[PDB]
């Protein structure tokens, strides 16, 4: 019997995560992702565990349900456990009890994921391609003229930062209508950095931004983290420039070493800027559903 849960104590949180490290040690990608690790400590999703055989043991299958659209469901089930149905147990779960609404996201759309949502009569609905470029090689920023480059300099260009991002990403789900509430969420994450936030001015109005990130867990990586221009500005090079402006610094504050991004596989503008750049696919990310 598969029972929801809505809280986890401090044990069965362990046990949650040492199921998805020992899959990541096997899978060599993670099985569920760290806003789902954060939110074992919390009350706002739901839950499957299915324990293991007899008492006092590990877990060998886990789902999360985060509410949104439909819900998300990521899962997990131990490698020495798979071909046993659990899989398809939990994700038949969800579907039960979403009305057959929610997504599950397949970290790196590997062969056994893909597998099962075929056996489940799922298709993929979204591509979230990871790319990535060494820091090698990398390209040389054309700055046209009429436009001057500076890092943020704190709360002054938060107005225009807000006003350009909320108009290159009007209508996105999550990225658009932001607020000063989400910037201070991020500038008080340990990652940030002002001057690994870069703007592009006219010479001015902010044309566009590239916020880049350095994790301290992950050395040796940089990424791009929000790339976007006004829309009153875009088409003139400026896009490409800001990557490229972003690539050179994150070089030098810097697998193989690289600079990585994340980009909607039907964005077409996005891909074509960072193709450009020498950016190629990595790894993909797929959102199944019925
Ligand atoms: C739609 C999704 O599953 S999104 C899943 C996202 N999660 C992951 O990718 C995390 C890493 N992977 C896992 O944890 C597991 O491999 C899961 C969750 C994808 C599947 O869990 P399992 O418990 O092994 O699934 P389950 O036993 O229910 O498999 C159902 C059917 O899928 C197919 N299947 C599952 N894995 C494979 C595989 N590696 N190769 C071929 N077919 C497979 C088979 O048809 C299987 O039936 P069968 O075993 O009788 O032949
Ligand atoms: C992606 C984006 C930053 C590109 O900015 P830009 O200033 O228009 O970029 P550029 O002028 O340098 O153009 C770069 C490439 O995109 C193409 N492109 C730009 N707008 C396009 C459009 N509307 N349709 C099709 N292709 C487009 C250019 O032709 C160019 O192609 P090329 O690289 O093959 O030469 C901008 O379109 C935008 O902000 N998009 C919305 C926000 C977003 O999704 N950002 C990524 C998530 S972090």
């Amino acid at each position: 019997a598969l029972d929801w849960r809505s809280a986890l104590t401090a044990d069965e949180q362990r046990s949650v995560r040492a199921l998805v490290t020992a899959t990541t040690a096997v899978d060599g990608v993670a099985p569920v992702g760290e806003q789902v690790l954060r939110e074992l400590g919390q009350q706002r999703t739901e839950h499957l565990l299915v324990a293991g055989s007899r008492p006092g043991g590990p877990i060998i299958g886990y789902l999360n349900l985060s509410p949104p659209g439909g819900a998300m469901a990521e899962l997990v089930v131990h490698p020495q456990s798979r071909r046993r149905g659990i899989g398809t147990a939990m994700a038949r779960a969800a579907l039960a009890k979403t009305a057959g609404r929610n997504q599950f996201w397949a970290h790196g759309t590997l062969d056994p994921a893909r597998a099962t949502a075929s056996a489940l009569g799922l298709v993929g609905v979204r591509e979230l391609i990871q790319m990535r470029r060494p820091l090698r090689d990398i390209p040389e920023p054309t700055i046209p003229d009429g436009v001057v480059i500076r890092t943020y300099a704190g709360t002054s260009d938060d107005a225009e930062l807000l006003r350009v991002n909320n108009a290159a990403f009007a209508g996105h789900p999550e990225q658009g209508g932001w607020t000063a509430v989400q910037l201070a969420e991020r500038r008080g994450e340990a990652w940030f950095d002002p001057d690994g936030l870069i703007l592009a001015f006219g010479d001015g109005r902010l044309l566009g931004f590239h916020w880049t990130k350095v994790h301290p867990d992950h050395p040796g990586l940089g990424e791009v983290y929000v790339l976007g221009v006004d829309p009153a500005a875009q088409r003139r090079g400026l896009g490409q420039m800001l990557t490229s402006i972003g690539i050179v610094s994150l070089a030098r504050r810097l697998v193989e070493p690289a600079v990585l991004l994340y980009v909607e596989s039907d964005n077409v503008a996005a891909v074509r800027t960072y193709q450009s750049l020498g950016f190629t696919t990595y790894s993909v990310d797929t959102a199944y559903a019925l």
